[PDB]
């Protein structure tokens, strides 16, 4: 499976990292990858996607490098399963209650409740790993 994921000062990252670890002790194999380093084709080869962006700018994914990265796949993943994950700070989840509606509209099936977390994970850690557990039991 593959887990990617954009990540400013480390808080989603470690999300990942956690998410990760819940995939692998289900028994299954799992890489993250930072959205700079995805290559798209390889990723639209994955059953379930795996996408993690904290809040940024105005209640919006990040602008650099994670929305365009949504906008290129928008187009190729209607039909495919997507878990959705990321960090937040001051907000109440606009921007994940915005991103899970985007990739319905985009044709996508949300398998889960999208997971956000304030700040860094800590007391969250074991949400992060049951969360991994769910995705691998899909
Ligand atoms: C420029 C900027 C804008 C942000 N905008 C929001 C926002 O609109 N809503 C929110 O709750 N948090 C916002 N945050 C806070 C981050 O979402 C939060 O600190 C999160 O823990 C960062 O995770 P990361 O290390 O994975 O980037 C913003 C942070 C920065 C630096």
């Amino acid at each position: 499976m593959k887990i990617v994921y954009w990540s400013g000062t480390g808080n989603t990252e470690k999300m990942a990292e956690l998410i990760a670890k819940g995939i692998i002790e289900s028994g299954k194999d799992v890489n993250t990858i930072n959205v700079s380093d995805v290559n798209i084709d390889e990723l639209l080869n994955e059953d379930i996607l795996i996408l993690g962006c904290s809040a940024m700018g105005p209640e919006v994914l990040e602008e650099s490098e994670f929305e365009p990265f949504i906008e290129e796949i928008s187009t190729k993943i209607s039909g495919k399963k997507v878990a959705l994950f990321g960090s937040y700070g001051w907000g109440d989840g606009k921007w994940m209650r915005d991103f899970e509606e985007r990739m319905n509209g985009y044709g996508c099936v949300v398998v889960e409740t999208p997971l956000i977390v304030q700040n860094e994970p800590d007391e969250a850690e074991q949400d992060c790993i049951e969360f991994g557990k769910k995705i691998a039991n899909i």
